[PDB]
């Protein structure tokens, strides 16, 4: 009882609008909240002392007292991992030595194969999840450690944490704990990337290092904070890219001359996968009384019995293809949010019933498996995009458009978007390779204690990487689409001048109505791009057609006029045509190189790309290289700037 | 609301209670209905005319009238696929030539790699779904063609169809169409192995070859019928096997001596993935007041500070592990059921509004992708199992159990379940490899008209294969668990006689009360399976411990020494003569009472009693194969669901 596009539209709004994240043990932190924190520095964290303070302090004292007495708890008085036989009564040194041994990652320096440290955005996200995790009053951590976390987030201090080492996130989390207790070997960023030792970093925000109490080290390092924080920003992005490609399907339909009936509600009602009904519903709305669908209907009414009666699968099958994709992206979002709003930690303190409970809430498998799913789904979005792209580039499938979307009339010096077409293959290829699962590679780890482990963080990173290739593919697809709209609008303007030339030239030469009828039919029916390079060349389809209609016309007539006179006028026709035709077509084209899109639901995307990002029809005469144009679009997608035209486009779809 | 375990119990009930599958275009066909049609031959199809004949006939008539007066629509007057440019008014033979071109699969003969045709259960399931898919009245197929499908189904006639060729299911469907039009080159089974050419098969059930009318060829061949039929039976199995392994996690707890607290509701309340809450809920109920959990806590109270305080992950993290798996299996079931109950076909006839709608309901992507997901989840189920099984085999982790669950005291001639142990690594490895996605290998097909295609049937087959490996692992896991229960029960009886012998021997010999106490404690604490092989060996853990205690004692008592040594000496003489014989007598008795109080009793009785097995040892002549084979094919049969239900009897809500 919703519709995923309202939900995603909902995420986008929360992302730009939110100023304050409420962390209080009760109000849900959403995936858009995590992304906003990571990405927008004006958004601050608010730990609400009125909510959780007391239940956090009751849990704090309960573990204080107790481990201090006899009490045999896994966290406080026991050894760790496969070493849980080792009991001890030295609470503070047990805790600090655990942090010490986990400080075991490695930083890279000139890494060709990957970033050589975990990004600050994800480290900060992880800080938020750890804090939030504590608000359930289940950890036994002190309230001040929590305040400290809050203040580090708000001042933009974060530890530098190694990319690898988590099997899901002891090691990564030890770098937060290390910062907190001021371990000199841990380096920390303060805003400007500027770097200092942890104790100096605590200094600059008015903190002193902590001495860990019983259970505090464990509560700090036990958790899925890194995997989940990253899966959160991954999911946010997957929702908006998803909505992005769905939307771009409607733009593809317009430029390729599709038949919008593929999206008719009865097709989908009768095969009612929610993702299929909802993506179709959106596409139907997008294409309703589009001016390009009118150009399309025109196109298939001319020589109807000679053109494909159906579109190819990349268009007509888009909703059926999108359905599982939207469904896995959507419920993966629900499950990572559930993780985000959980006490992931061990043991779990039940102070009400006076006991510690030994479980495994640190196990990140919910996220790890769902990351494997979404990476497969994004690979599928990429295959959608690559197929559409492919269709657009090939004249036998693009229904009138030139091969490679190449414009400049001389095709021997204009190879159009052929370089992008090649990159799309490269992009998609790498993308499919990345969608193999990570969860199938579990090793029995930590003295065979962790015989089952999620690899959540490794999987999130690979899905993170799949998304980045998707952005490249969308950037290219979108720029090709804009290129296609210009060619569609020029196509139409060229067809008119050819009609006007043929007509006014039939008039001047005294040609009969019969002859004029056929010649004009040809002028309307033959696609210009098949002959734009040399309009008067007898081997190209225009004159091929015209000359055929002349013979057919002299044959129908010849009897009660004069056959000899007809040929003379026809020769004069051809000669005037060799004088005027190419000239008129050129001027119309030159004029176009500095109107139907103006009425389309995709105007926002065309306008954004053409004049907000300042680009133009691609040709041998525009100085910009394909890189320069796609770069701009890509930067807009990477930035979030692409959501402005996306929301303008979807404005008032509601329901 | 809800609860996956209730849903799955619900499927098992439907599976063996249903008699008649209702096909009427309104009442849901469930994944259990497909599996029962496939597997039980007493279940028949009921094509229900009163419910859907009328929209089928109206649609049928619309097509016919659109075609008979000319003459432009994709199904009925156009060329197919990449040749949609081709218009013709030669409607019957157009349909004929479409089937002809799609009869393009290949049968294998002695294939080693694969079965070399699609199995009859899968083919019949496809027939059912193709039938159901026509009930919505969107296809234009004649009612009589549907009645023929019901008849063939109810008469166990089906075409032989090649395993491969679908990109998702033109080719495989062409063979069903090929039967219906009595094409001589397509061969059909009638029940008992026996094969006949299609024309003779129709003849045997009172049918005549159909001559196809406009749209009918397309209507038969356009569709997701084979992919979805396979995914349905796959999904049915994925549900019962899921439940089986969740339940087995509780049996593992019992035999490995775990702490049941890992399943405590507060732990999961606070990390609330429905699958984790729901699996922990089952586990909590299964282990509540368990007589084996009593032994576990009894075990951790002696020498507690030398024994681990937490269980390893395969047990303790099982709810967190299962959560994603139950969720993906559970909602892949919903999505295949949605497919089962849809008009997959093109064009869709909206006779109500006088138009043919051109789309792609034939595109089985929903199924294809969810099959890639389930395959990975069953890989996770297997990893859970392999880990539990590994822990059980290793003395350092099994908490008193002998390495390899090896019984017979003489270990140099008893290597236990080591063969199964090795097999389990082989199963898991292949399973993990199977879980790579198929949907990432989409090729641009059919003159680049199908530039996107689901590969759903191929994906369904690989998930099918994954599940088959999963059955092997559960079979071995289960039979290791029963072996383990016998060992735990024997262990208990053995420790009593050791305590008994030491005690009464200490008296016969007149040992001081301080010495007797220390000797008894050692008998309580030392795990028997560390010395069962040679109880009186000084270098083994018993005598070693006793001899220390005797030294501790003689130092402590200076409050007479020479005679205390004489009495200690006689103690060893006597222990040597009596201890092994007594343990052996008890062991022998045990070979042809705590499980009788276990909720896992039904599994133990079933395996031990109904399948007629015993404790594995050097003197039972049966091989491991022979015992696991019986468990395996009770799992393969569905017979394993009787003990499963008996085990969950009362779980309710
Ligand atoms: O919670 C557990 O069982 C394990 C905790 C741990 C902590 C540090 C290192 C290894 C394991
Ligand atoms: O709907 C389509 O595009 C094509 C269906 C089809 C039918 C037979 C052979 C190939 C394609």
């Amino acid at each position: 009882s919703r519709s995923h596009v309202k939900d995603i539209l909902g995420l986008i709004n929360t992302f730009n609008e939110v100023k304050k994240i409420t962390v209080d043990g009760t109000t849900p932190i959403t995936v858009a909240h995590v992304a906003a924190l990571a990405r927008r520095h004006d958004v601050k964290v608010a730990l609400e002392a009125e909510q959780c303070r007391a239940r956090v302090e009751t849990c704090s004292s309960w573990v204080q007292r107790k481990a201090e007495d006899g009490a045999d708890i896994y966290g406080v008085t026991t050894g760790f991992g496969a070493c849980s036989s080792r009991r001890t009564n030295q609470l503070s040194e047990l805790q600090e030595s655990l942090i010490r041994c986990l400080l075991a990652g490695v930083f890279t320096k000139g890494c060709a194969s990957s970033v050589d440290e975990l990004p600050a955005t994800v480290t900060r996200s992880a800080m938020l999840l750890r804090l939030n995790s504590f608000t359930y009053g289940c950890s036994g951590i002190r309230w001040e450690v929590m305040e400290a976390l809050e203040k580090l987030l708000n001042s933009n201090v974060s530890p530098k944490v190694p990319l690898r080492g988590s099997v899901s996130d002891l090691i990564p989390l030890a770098y937060i704990a290390g910062l907190l207790i001021g371990k000199p070997s841990v380096i920390a960023r303060i805003g400007d990337d500027v770097e200092v030792p942890a104790p100096e970093a605590l200094s600059r925000v008015g903190l002193r290092p902590f001495k860990l109490q019983a259970k505090e080290g464990l509560a700090l390092v036990n958790g899925t904070s890194f995997a989940t924080a990253l899966a959160s920003t991954v999911m946010y992005d997957a929702n908006v890219l998803l909505l992005l490609v769905e939307t771009l399907c409607g733009m593809f339909c317009e430029v390729i001359f599709g038949r919008e009936e593929f999206a008719h509600p009865l097709i989908h009602k009768v095969k009612p996968h929610p993702g299929q009904i909802e993506s179709a519903e959106l596409l139907e709305w997008l294409l309703r009384s589009s001016p390009f669908q009118d150009l399309s209907r025109e196109y298939y009414s001319i020589d109807k019995l000679k053109k494909p009666k159906q579109d190819r699968y990349a268009l007509r099958s888009s909703p059926q293809w999108l359905a599982p994709l939207v469904q896995t992206i959507r419920d993966a979002t629900t499950t990572v949010e559930t993780e985000v709003n959980s006490a992931n930690d061990n043991p779990i303190i039940d102070h009400a019933n006076d006991r510690a409970l030994h479980g495994a809430n640190f196990q990140g498998s919910a996220v790890g498996f769902y990351m494997d799913y979404v990476r497969i789904a994004v690979a599928g979005l990429g295959k959608l995009l690559f197929a559409q792209f492919t269709e657009l580039m090939i004249e036998y499938y693009s229904n009138g458009l030139p091969g490679n979307l190449s414009l400049g009339p001389d095709l021997s010096v204009d190879y159009g978007l052929k370089g992008l077409d090649i990159a799309m293959a490269a992009y998609s290829s790498e993308l499919q390779y990345l969608a193999n699962p990570v969860t199938t590679h579990v090793h029995s780890a930590e003295q065979h204690n962790q015989d089952i482990n999620s690899l959540a963080l490794i999987s999130a990173r690979k899905t993170d990487e799949a998304l980045d290739i998707l952005k490249l593919m969308i950037a290219s697809h979108l720029t090709a689409m804009c290129q296609a709209v210009d060619l569609r609008q020029l196509e139409e303007a060229l067809v008119k001048v050819v009609e006007n030339v043929v007509s006014t030239l039939a008039d001047e030469c005294g040609l009969p109505n019969d002859t004029k009828a056929r010649l004009l039919y040809v002028a309307k029916a033959v696609p210009v791009y098949t002959y734009l390079e040399s309009p008067c060349d007898p081997t190209l389809p225009l004159l091929l057609g015209l000359k055929q209609s002349c013979f057919g016309s002299i044959l129908a007539l010849h009897k009660k006029i004069e056959t000899d006179t007809l040929v003379d006028r026809l020769a004069e026709f051809e000669k005037r045509l060799s004088d005027r035709l190419e000239n008129e077509m050129t001027a119309v084209r030159v004029l176009y190189e500095k109107v139907r899109i103006q009425g389309s639901r995709f105007l926002p995307f065309y306008r954004f790309v053409r004049d907000e990002l300042d680009t133009g029809v691609m040709s041998a005469r525009r100085e910009q290289t394909p890189q320069e144009d796609v770069q701009k679009v890509f930067d807009a997608i990477a930035d979030g700037r692409i959501t402005v035209p996306l929301l303008h486009c979807l404005q008032g779809f509601l329901g």
